[PDB]
């Protein structure tokens, strides 16, 4: 896989956030996670989290998997980075996101995910506790 350029247009919440990809406005939905809707326990620790690393960065990017890179919805499918790490796995191992959703051929960064998880839930954490 490759990083590819983005600029943040806009946080959205835990596991979904607007980005400029190739001059144009997207949505993206981050690959392999699942973080609790705003309405929902640790929705908003998790929608705050990502804004932040997101807002912060010098420099985001957004990887695509080998397979499908738009969801049924128009969302870019894919994994994405601030300043060279990954937000899937920080939520995953701040236990603010489960790994989730994950369908065979887009699942490049599975085992990745699921050690942090398993870190994230050792440590009791937030999602965890
Ligand atoms: C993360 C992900 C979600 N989805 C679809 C599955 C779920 O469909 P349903 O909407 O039919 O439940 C939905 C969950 O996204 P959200 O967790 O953003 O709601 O997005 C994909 O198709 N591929 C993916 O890789
Ligand atoms: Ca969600």
């Amino acid at each position: 896989l490759h990083k590819e350029p983005a600029t943040l247009i806009k946080a959205i919440d835990g596991d979904t956030v607007k980005l400029m990809y190739k001059g144009q406005p997207m949505t993206f939905r981050l690959l392999l996670v699942d973080t609790p809707e705003f309405n929902e326990k640790y929705g908003p620790e998790a929608s705050a989290f990502t804004k932040k690393m997101v807002e912060n960065a010098k420099k985001i990017e957004a990887e695509f998997d080998k397979g499908q890179r738009t969801d049924k919805y128009g969302r870019g499918l894919a994994y994405a980075y601030a300043d060279g790490k990954m937000v899937n796995e920080a939520l995953v191992r701040q236990g603010l996101a489960k790994v989730a959703y994950v369908y065979k051929g887009n699942n490049t960064h599975e085992q990745l995910l699921r050690k942090a998880e398993a870190q994230a839930k050792k440590e009791k954490l937030n999602i965890w506790s």
